[PDB]
């Protein structure tokens, strides 16, 4: 068996190696790289994503979220409160402004350190899940916004054509911004490019523990258990890696820095969070290996976990028996 620590593997593929995205995420498995949940993804040094960074800045973020934790300081959740809209350019300002920025720090382990300690005392603003793309039209090898659709995935592996799109989502931060522990939509595999800024760190749970990291959230959080039997499909729960270890939740860590890649793999559970602005571009895709994760995955029906249009289908097909019920929590 291949990788069977489970530890993140990091992937430097020639430009020859770079034109098939598929054949290159089968090779990463034929050597264990999902075990870990989480791979990196060097790009050869001869791509790049796009000319220049230079006109960003009249994007707009519709709904910047103010993320408020409550807890205690390795085990906390955020909601999300809803700010004014403002531009890119006037978000990057603000990130830099002496209230949110970056403290002096002087290595990745040492602010990592000052984000555990310091997180719950501060509520930085995230600009997430904005739908479009960086990536220049002519861009040709792992161009977020050319992908195969898990829409045809699913029909070429089943036969059955369904409704539904899959488009990219841009991702603003800053210091402290953070996601929580989740797995991506019905356990589907994501890929994060950090276009441009300061790091992402990440954690990441092997797929074949994630139920002993679900165990501990329902001790950890015991009123948010009770409440829904998926709640970590809520996308607010955090658990810090000193955490993890007290109570033998095997994890590993990895820092992301602007210009690579990282691909989460089906019932992977991640968390991390943003060193400083930064933009990040995101989008989920399948596989046929993910198939059968998507049968199995689990499902938040109490009303909370509200998703796409394009997660009818999947639920419809691939869980029919669930379907009625989990249509109800999205109606
Ligand atoms: O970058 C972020 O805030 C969160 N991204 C992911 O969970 C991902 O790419 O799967
Ligand atoms: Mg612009
Ligand atoms: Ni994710
Ligand atoms: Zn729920």
């Amino acid at each position: 068996a291949q990788n069977p620590n489970c530890n993140i593997m990091i992937f430097h593929p020639t430009k020859e190696e770079f034109n098939d995205f598929d054949k290159y995420i089968a090779y990463m498995e034929s050597q264990g790289a999902h075990r870990a949940g989480l791979a990196k993804i060097i790009p050869p040094k001869e791509w790049k994503a796009r000319e220049t960074y230079d006109n960003i800045s009249e994007i707009l973020i519709a709904t910047p979220l103010q993320q408020v934790a409550s807890g205690r300081a390795g085990v906390f959740t955020q909601y999300h409160k809803k700010k004014k809209a403002m531009t890119v350019g006037e978000y990057r300002h603000l990130a830099n402004s002496k209230k949110y920025q970056t403290p002096p720090h002087q290595n990745f382990e040492d602010l990592e350190r000052k984000y555990w300690k310091n997180r719950i005392y501060n509520s930085p603003i995230y600009g997430a899940d904005i739908s479009g793309s960086l990536f220049d039209e002519n861009t040709k090898q792992w161009n977020l916004g050319h992908l195969g659709t898990i829409q045809d995935l699913l029909e070429k592996e089943c036969g059955v054509v369904i409704e539904g799109v899959n488009t990219p989502y841009l991702y603003f931060g800053m210091w402290k911004t953070t996601f929580a522990w989740h797995t991506e939509d019905m356990d589907l595999y994501s890929i994060n490019y950090l276009h441009l800024g300061e790091p992402k760190t990440w954690y990441v749970v092997p797929p074949e523990h994630g139920q002993r990291l679900e165990r501990l959230a329902r001790e950890l959080f015991p009123g948010s258990s009770r409440g829904c039997g998926a709640f970590l499909r809520h996308k607010v729960a955090l658990i810090s890696p000193t955490v993890l270890k007290e109570n033998g939740i095997p994890f590993n860590r990895i820092t992301q820095e602007a210009g690579e890649f990282m691909v989460t793999f089906p019932y992977g559970y991640h968390a991390g969070f943003n060193h400083g602005f930064n933009c990040a571009e995101a989008i989920n895709f399948a596989t046929p290996r993910w198939i059968d994760y998507g049968k199995m995955a689990s499902q938040c029906s109490c009303g909370e976990a509200r998703v796409t249009f394009s997660m009818d289908a999947f639920v419809r097909i691939l869980q029919p028996e669930r379907y009625d019920l989990w249509k109800r929590g999205q109606d």
